[PDB]
Formats: C-alpha cells, sequence, structure tokens
DNA sequence: AAAAA
C-alpha cells in the first residue's frame, strides 16, 4: 500500500511517470499564479505519488490502490495515455497570463504581484520591460535583470561544488569549528538547480559571532570582487517559542564564480550564480538541515503528518510533543525520523 | 514586496 504522505514514500530521480508529473506540475502550477490553493494542492499530492512509483503508467487500471488521485486527475492521465500528451496543460503552456507570469517571475526580485503589474501594464516581453523609460526597478530587480542569462542557465554540480569550496573557505576564515552542508536539490541528488544552498554551524559560537559570520563572509567576498548582489535577513529565532520563511539568520546571494575555479569536462570568465546561506544555532542543526533538504512536497508531508497522526509540531527550528508537553531533541535528521516514528527516508530518497 | 527548503 501507497502511503498518501510524501514522508511515507521513497522518491527518488528516476521518474517513470514524466509524461504525466510534467502535465501535473503544469496545472498546479496555473492553478497558484491564479490563486486556486485548493486545485493546486489537489494536483501538487497527484504529480508528488505518481513520481514515487517504480514502474510508468500504461493503462487506467495501473492507477488503482494509488491515493490521490482523484477524478479530475484521473481525466488527466486517461487523456495522457491516449495520444501521449494533456490537452489541459497544452492550453496552459498557450495561456498569455501564463506564459507572461512564468517569463516575468524567470527574473529574481519579480514575483507574483510585479508579474501582475507588467501584465495588466500590457508588456509581454523582457526586452519592452528592461528598455521602458517608464518602469523602476528594485535592487533585486536590477540585479535579476544585469546577470538574467547566467541565472537562468543551470546551476550544474561542478559549479555547486566550486561554490561550496568558496563558501567553506569564508566560513573558515571567521569560525574554523564551523559545520557547513550543501543543502537543497544537490542534497538530494540533483544534477542540476537554480541555485546552491547552504547550512552552517558552530559547535562553539556565541550568539553574537553567529549572528556576525554572514556580515563577515559577504564582506571578505564584497572585498574580493565577488558579490554580486547581497540581502541578509537578521534572526527573528526564538529559542523557547513553540514550532510553527523560517526565522533563521539568512542571505541570498548572487556570487561571481570564476570559470577556473570549476572542474567540469567542459566568453566572460566567470558566471553568476544565486547562493543561499542559512545560519542555525547548533542545537537545531538538524531540524534546518531537515527543512532545507527538501522537497516542498517532502517538508509540507512531514509538517501534515507530524500534526495529524502523531499531535507532534514540527518546523526548521524544532518538533515539540503535545502530548508529552516536551520539545524533542535530535543531533540527526534519522533522530527526528525516529521521533516521528517514521521509517528513515535518504535524502535522494525526498524528491517528492 | 520579495527572497525560500
Ligand atoms: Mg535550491
Ligand atoms: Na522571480
Ligand atoms: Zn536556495
Amino acid at each position: 500500500k501507497i502511503s498518501q504522505y510524501a514522508c511515507q514514500r521513497r522518491t527518488t530521480l528516476n521518474n517513470y511517470n514524466q509524461l504525466f508529473t510534467d502535465a501535473l506540475d503544469i496545472l498546479a502550477e496555473n492553478d497558484e499564479l491564479r490563486e486556486n490553493e485548493g486545485s493546486c494542492l489537489a494536483f501538487m499530492r497527484a504529480s508528488s505519488v505518481l513520481k514515487s512509483l517504480p514502474f510508468p503508467i500504461t493503462s487506467m487500471k495501473d492507477t488503482e490502490g494509488i491515493p490521490c488521485l482523484g477524478d479530475k486527475v484521473k481525466s488527466i492521465i486517461e487523456g495522457i495515455i491516449e495520444d501521449g500528451e494533456s490537452s489541459e496543460a497544452k492550453a496552459v503552456l498557450n495561456d498569455e497570463r501564463y506564459k507572461s507570469f512564468k517569463l516575468f517571475t524567470s527574473v529574481f526580485g519579480v514575483g507574483l504581484k510585479t508579474a501582475e503589474k507588467w501584465f495588466r501594464m500590457g508588456f509581454r516581453t523582457l526586452s519592452k520591460i528592461q528598455s521602458d523609460k517608464s518602469l523602476r526597478f528594485t535592487q533585486m530587480q536590477k540585479a535579476g535583470f544585469l546577470y538574467y542569462e547566467d541565472l537562468v542557465s543551470c546551476v550544474n554540480r561542478p559549479e555547486a561544488e566550486a561554490v561550496s569550496m568558496l563558501v567553506k573557505e569564508a566560513v573558515v576564515t571567521f569560525l574554523p569549528d564551523a559545520l557547513v552542508t550543501m543543502t537543497g536539490g544537490f542534497r538530494r541528488g540533483k544534477m542540476t538547480g537554480h541555485d546552491v544552498d547552504f547550512l552552517i554551524t558552530s559547535p562553539e559560537a556565541t550568539e553574537d559571532e553567529e549572528q556576525q559570520l554572514l556580515h563577515k563572509v559577504t564582506d571578505f567576498w564584497k572585498q574580493q570582487g565577488l558579490l554580486l548582489y547581497c540581502d541578509i535577513l537578521e534572526s527573528t529565532f526564538e529559542k523557547f517559542k513553540q514550532p510553527s520563511l523560517d526565522h533563521f539568520q539568512k542571505c541570498f546571494l548572487i556570487l561571481k564564480l570564476d570559470h577556473g575555479r570549476v572542474h567540469s569536462e567542459k566568453g566572460k570568465g566567470w558566471k553568476a550564480i544565486r547562493v543561499d546561506l542559512v545560519m542555525c544555532p547548533y542545537d537545531r542543526r538538524a531540524f534546518a538541515l531537515l527543512g532545507w533538504t527538501g522537497s516542498r512536497q517532502f517538508e509540507r508531508d512531514l509538517r501534515r503528518y507530524a500534526t495529524h497522526e502523531r499531535k507532534m509540531m514540527l518546523d526548521n527550528h524544532a518538533l515539540y510533543d503535545r502530548t508529552k508537553r516536551v520539545f524533542l531533541e535530535a543531533e540527526s535528521e534519522e533522530e527526528i525520523f525516529a521521533h516521528l516514528g517514521l521509517d528513515y527516508i535518504e535524502p535522494w530518497e525526498r524528491n517528492a
């Protein structure tokens, strides 16, 4: 039996159902841009369960015993089995509002509100937006437009590793005892990503040294001419608050990655790379690692399972047991899964 | 408002 919860499934990168899931992901995206939360959720959960299958669906009979496949989802599966394409997903891909929203939000610093503003202004291309003389851009949008081509190109593993080396060398300079872990998609086995994520923690740092680290590292990169964009969000972390972005100190950067630093098989001798850095208190390292490893659907199901099946409250900071009225401690992800009564799911099995 | 796993 297949669980309705992603945290109770193993979801590896060998997706045998890409024909179905790419269509369901398009339909979910469209419901997200069109403010239909209920419908977005249904397509996401159905796409997620199909991703977990060890075989391709080739008939409607193969969908038997699979949870989260409503009548609307089963009609989409049926249409794809019929001729290999989804008429519903194809109509979304041809929709003018969907196309503009995907295009505009592909720019770093442009979200739903700005994409909507530009669409209602009659803009349809990035060329027309960038060259417009009346529009005013935020500093994040200016960096988004300045480094567009590099940011829209996938970050690959040799590039993520070259960034990891930079992060580690910068962090060790100020905190020699620091632990630096690459998170997100790359930790789950992905060959590519839109960015590179890191979780930094220090067993000995004081509250102040841990506040100062991201400032020290970004200033060190600014001096070297590597910081292309920087936004540091201060911590709002509360040591004793119940579990519910996360509240940890973090920064969203654009780094200058020199081609010479990249050990791969293969113009300007550098590439712009989006880098996220998260600093957390040492005792909460496992919760932040679990939260930042993802995938987003895996994290959503973990929290839902903890609430509805275990009467536990879980987030990126802590795990609280409402019955025992006690916070549960963990030095690893394995201990969090054990506290939750879940079989351990390896990072590369969390691609829900 | 946007950045996010
Ligand atoms: Mg990522
Ligand atoms: Na964007
Ligand atoms: Zn990121």
